């Protein structure tokens, strides 16, 4: 398993305008186009982000092209952020996913507020931070995914993934 199959059993494939958990208009495997309540501004930032005239609609092409530069932008966003680098340096390569999804979900500035989970992951101290991480919003509201991405940093191993 890797990060791409990973988030995309976690955000699922849509072709056409939807909302987030949140209500957001998203996109693709969760690409959110605006916080704005018009589906009008959403069909904007949509064709603004393809570069053609979309009419709320893409191809799968376009769609996993948009994952693309998602996970780019999550990674480099990871490696640029202070407080989240020195974290990922720390981590083995599985658990490095599970940060990555976190980020990707979230942003940057979400995780990097995870202040004492990431301090217990630096730490390898497993147990103690999926008790914390789980003392969170983000699980309250998505509990299913939370626990998945807390599995993975618990064991540092793909079985959370299997199932699914």
């Amino acid at each position: 398993m890797n990060i791409f199959e990973m988030l995309r059993i976690d955000e699922g494939l849509r072709l056409k305008i939807y909302k987030d958990t949140e209500g957001y208009y998203t996109i693709g495997i969760g690409h959110l186009l605006t916080k704005s309540p018009s589906l009008n501004a959403a069909k904007s930032e949509l064709d603004k982000a393809i570069g053609r005239n979309c009419n709320g609609v893409i191809t799968k092409d376009e769609a996993e092209k948009l994952f693309n530069q998602d996970v780019d932008a999550a990674v480099r966003g990871i490696l640029r952020n202070a407080k989240l680098k020195p974290v990922y340096d720390s981590l083995d390569a599985v658990r490095r996913c599970a940060l990555i999804n976190m980020v990707f979900q979230m942003g940057e500035t979400g995780v990097a507020g995870f202040t004492n989970s990431l301090r217990m992951l630096q730490q390898k101290r497993w147990d103690e931070a999926a008790v914390n991480l789980a003392k969170s919003r983000w699980y309250n509201q998505t509990p299913n995914r939370a626990k998945r991405v807390i599995t993975t940093f618990r064991t540092g191993d793909w079985d959370a993934y299997k199932n699914l």
